[PDB]
């Protein structure tokens, strides 16, 4: 009894393609485990791929892998690896040839190297528990003819063989390592804070990329990291029951120096992603930061609407203010103190800066140069005077990889050097060079906890009324109808179904606007933790709040509460192709929509 | 006798759209002065606007105008900026509502402040001078019928009053003033390197743009330019008679330092245009440089083929290369090393660098870090370091805006301070400052002007055999079949007109492949002279050269020869929508192209 959908194609079979509106809502036992329900139709062979969802049965075992025999009570960290396990065993089964013939038809969502929860693969209760993926597939034709044979290869030759072999065949025993090492991240990542770290970088790690695009990890002549004797902690990680030693970093402001391609920058990066948990052999798996941290930088020509960046800028000449700073064309020094004050604001704890991509007069300054223009004449204040004060007063740590200057040594913590790939603790050094120098708090911070800003939806979208299409543009952009909101500069954005995630929030606010606003804003304002991208739900730190980025949590918990399908008026998607981002990247997206307007 | 067209167009009222095809290659006599002839004619109505050639009469005075009676021995510069008032004067009639009505159907390019040469606007002989506009017009239909009584209303009531009153009729004593005022910007700038300057900047200048972008000078508390006397000099103005006088810098490292926001960068951008001559209102109008000044910057994630950037960076770990360097993702300090080998080798003579935008780690080092990394363990020297060698050895000056360390007041020739839109020469200060602190050549220069790189097509463009149409995205970009060309960082490109002529450049190469390359190799090899944008053919210095080097500069001496237009398969483009642009800017393209492949 597997024939019917077969039998459909046999008698459609060169009629006109818009017969197969047909199928729309219908599902097909198209294999003894394999279901097939056809979501949307393409309206001609030259559209986007039909939707389908496919569903297959979990033949795996719930209480070994998820410990529980209840699917609704299963932990969500568990649930969402056994997801991602599922969803990169479809795409291997590509790899290694199980289809009978490959169409080129079928789109399923790929993964990166992290390990989100996303809409593509389910693990849901049975119609025990079943799988559901969702596919868009290209459905055959000849000019405007259906072709029935070629539709029926993908499915019966194609899609059923993948899911038998790989879904339903897919290997308990990865499966469950796939799913202990992806919780034991989790855990180890939230308890750095309890410990005393803002980071720790496991011994082992093999940190450099691979040549290209794969972000796979450095396969030859690659320098495993060790860490400095001084530095080196251990944790223990509950669900495997191993222990892990490697390099552990206090809170306060930690250098990373050496020299240019000694390797600074590829543990920055490390550090950047270290926020997500990744697939096992990753190579920086149990390398984790505090989940708050955002990757700084300068990113001249971007707009900026209402943001205080007078801790950093400050008395222009004639009156100019930068209380509440707008300008549509930022320099390097103001796109990077609007890029700080905006983590800031959306709750980060542990900001990350690359000298090699800061605006060195934010960065610097030497005695030198104050002789000629006097502190007074220059409204500019570098970071290093206000790196204390964020620390001590707001408990926000830095990282910062450095070269160019010793400025920051008296300032640091701890202060380490990459040489060839290997890294050493020199704190004692610096300190040394530092106090045999010519170098330089119960003051009032200059950083102010209570954020005054609301977003204004009639301003911000008034110019654009003028469909309304939001879409994903890969990792680089949005298309905000004849709007583009660049993020190619946004660099802890790692899959193109977060830039769907982040569209979805968008339009909603769009959609919703007047009544939408308020509700989003309180609802984000009375929670006390928000969903990682890992689908954990963890605790919100921090004094840092305002109105406006209460309502991006609410905006981001209301999307996790809808399972990732917002499914808004102005943004459509095809199900399944949407991945889980922080409340800080949909933040990030709207701070740099160009109508942007937000008020006190 | 002007009704043909107008009875054309009422025969096919109502017809289907495909038989416009039968206005080809037609002209038609519109009204007394003014005819046109149809280029190209769209296959349907939403297609890409229909080309045509309009013609009217030159009624202006050659002799008063271009000094001479036979069009063809006019100076070019004096044509150029004919043209170009030609095509400001079109404009401006649909501004001031000279179109009996505005169908919002017809299409001409829109220069800039910058007074270009264009396929645009052409004053040739007369079939005495006619005058050529090159427009798209697109031909309205209704669903597949012709539209006949719409077209007719955009020849008669819209092309016909804006020519006959606002080209026949153009104001002849206003466009005398503009070709004497270009003239004069032209013969300004190239008494620059003979009277020892690298840069003048006029008294009376209004340097700061107005918000948005219009790019016309602000019109409101806008501080005029004053030179400081140690600096005023005066240049005489052969064409007008006049003498201007204002700031001139000497060749060396100028120094622009000051608070941020104290008008600086303004300054900067100013110099950076001040390679083309602007309409006469502009502001910036007499603030020139040397033709070949190149605005330098950090653009990480680009890519980079064959370039020798060892005197910035060497002596990488594990015996990596850099004569020859090769990325694919290049960091802020590579991207801006690269940048500067490559505008040697295209030969530019003037650094113009701003802080802001630069890599730290290329501009600056102190003591202190020195002491914790030796310089043996970093394989980047920064800029301070290479800056005398390059003005002394080289004669290739910089000017510099900075303003986080007096770590170049040793090297500088002159040092500017702005403080509030005023400038001062501070040069005295600044050595004080230098000489009572602590700081630090017949020495082989580390710089090769011999540069050993020969593009390689065969490697370049066999990716991309796998219509290959080339074609310009605004400012922005150049699509080259499936890669894009990111340009947006390439400052000194001011219209959209010169990434449609780099374009074509571009496609000249990859339709000419194998013999191509030499053949302009050897032609822009033997050039002494190029022509700038405004259509003049300077004298080219430095002694920096090499194949590829050459080969550019031969492509865009063949551009210039055949008018803008080269008609190469690969890039189709409407006639008409071209701009001239330096061989360094279409160097500079090729030299990002993510498929590049150089040899030596
Ligand atoms: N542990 C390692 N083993 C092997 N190669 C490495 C390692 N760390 C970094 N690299 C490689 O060295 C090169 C330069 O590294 P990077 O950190 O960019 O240096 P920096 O930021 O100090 O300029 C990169 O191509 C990187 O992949
Ligand atoms: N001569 C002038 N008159 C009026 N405004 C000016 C002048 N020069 C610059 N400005 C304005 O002051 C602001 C900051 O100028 P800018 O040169 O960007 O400073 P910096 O590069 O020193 O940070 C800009 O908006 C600019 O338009
Ligand atoms: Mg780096
Ligand atoms: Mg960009
Ligand atoms: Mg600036």
């Amino acid at each position: 009894g597997f024939s019917p959908l077969m039998d459909f194609f046999h008698s459609v079979e060169g009629r006109n393609y818009g017969e197969l509106r047909s199928l729309t809502n219908e599902t097909y036992q198209i294999s003894e485990n394999v279901r097939c329900t056809f979501l949307s139709i393409q309206s001609d062979p030259f559209a986007p791929g039909s939707q389908v969802r496919l569903v297959c049965p979990c033949t795996f075992s719930l209480e070994k892998v998820l410990q529980t025999t209840d699917l609704a009570a299963a932990n969500p960290c568990r649930r969402v690896a056994a997801e991602d396990f599922i969803l990169r065993s479809f795409h291997a089964g590509y790899r290694n040839g199980i289809p009978r013939r490959t169409s080129g038809a079928v789109q399923v969502l790929r993964p990166s190297q992290h390990v989100l929860e996303r809409s593509t693969v389910g693990l849901v209760k049975a119609h025990q528990a079943e799988i559901e993926i969702f596919a868009r597939v290209k459905l055959p034709g000849h000019g405007r003819r259906i072709d029935g044979h070629g539709a029926i290869d993908i499915f019966y030759n194609e899609l059923v063989p993948l899911l038998e072999q790989c879904v339903v065949g897919l290997n308990e025993e990865d499966l469950h390592q796939h799913v202990i090492c992806v919780h034991d991240q989790e855990v180890l990542r939230s308890n750095l804070l309890g410990a005393g770290y803002v980071a720790f970088v496991a011994n082992g790690a093999i940190l450099p990329r691979d040549a290209g695009n794969s972000d796979k990890p450095l396969r030859d002549n690659a320098v495993p990291f060790q860490s400095p004797k001084s530095l080196e902690c251990s944790f223990t990680l509950p669900h495997s029951g191993k222990t892990i030693t490697g390099m552990g970093l206090p809170p306060g402001l930690t250098l990373i120096a050496g020299g240019g391609f000694h390797g600074k920058s590829t543990l920055l990066r490390a550090l950047e992603v270290g926020i997500y948990n990744h697939v096992p052999d990753d190579g920086r798996t149990y390398v984790v930061v505090d989940p708050t941290a955002v990757k700084i930088r300068a990113e001249d020509r971007r707009s900026v609407h209402g943001v205080d960046i007078s801790p950093f800028i400050n008395n222009l000449p004639f009156g100019k203010t930068t209380n509440f700073f707008v300008t549509a064309d930022a320099s390097g020094s103001t796109s990077q103190a609007a890029n700080i004050m905006e983590a800031l604001e959306l709750g980060s704890q542990l900001l990350l800066l690359d000298e090699d991509t800061c605006a060195t007069n934010l960065m610097y300054r030497d005695a030198l140069m104050q002789m000629l223009v006097p502190r007074a004449q220059e409204p500019i204040t570098p970071f290093v005077e206000r790196v204390a004060d964020l620390s001590q007063n707001h408990g926000v740590s830095s990282i910062m990889v450095i070269g160019g200057s010793g400025q920051y040594f008296p300032q640091a913590r701890v202060v380490l050097v990459m040489n060839a790939y290997q890294i050493s603790d020199c704190t004692k050094e610096a300190k040394e060079i530092a106090s045999n120098s010519s170098l330089p708090g119960d003051t009032a911070s200059v950083f102010i906890p209570d954020v005054n800003r609301c977003f204004d939806p009639d301003g911000s979208f008034t110019t654009v009324r003028r469909g309304t299409k939001v879409s994903g543009i890969g990792t680089e952009s949005i298309r905000f109808s004849e709007e583009t909101i660049d993020l190619s500069m946004v660099e802890q954005i790692v899959e193109e179904g977060q830039v769907n995630a982040i569209a979805q929030c968008l339009a909603l606010l769009y959609d919703g606007e007047p009544r939408i606003v308020p509700e989003m804003t309180t609802k984000g304002g009375a929670l006390t933790q928000l969903p990682s991208p890992g689908g954990v739900c963890e605790i919100q730190r921090g004094k840092f709040n305002s109105n406006f980025s209460s309502m991006i949590a609410g905006c981001c918990s209301h999307q996790h509460d809808k399972r990732l399908e917002l499914r808004t008026p102005s943004c459509y998607l095809p199900r399944g192709f949407t991945s889980a981002t922080r409340h800080i990247e949909i933040g990030a997206a709207l701070n740099r929509l160009r109508t942007l307007r937000t008020v006190t």
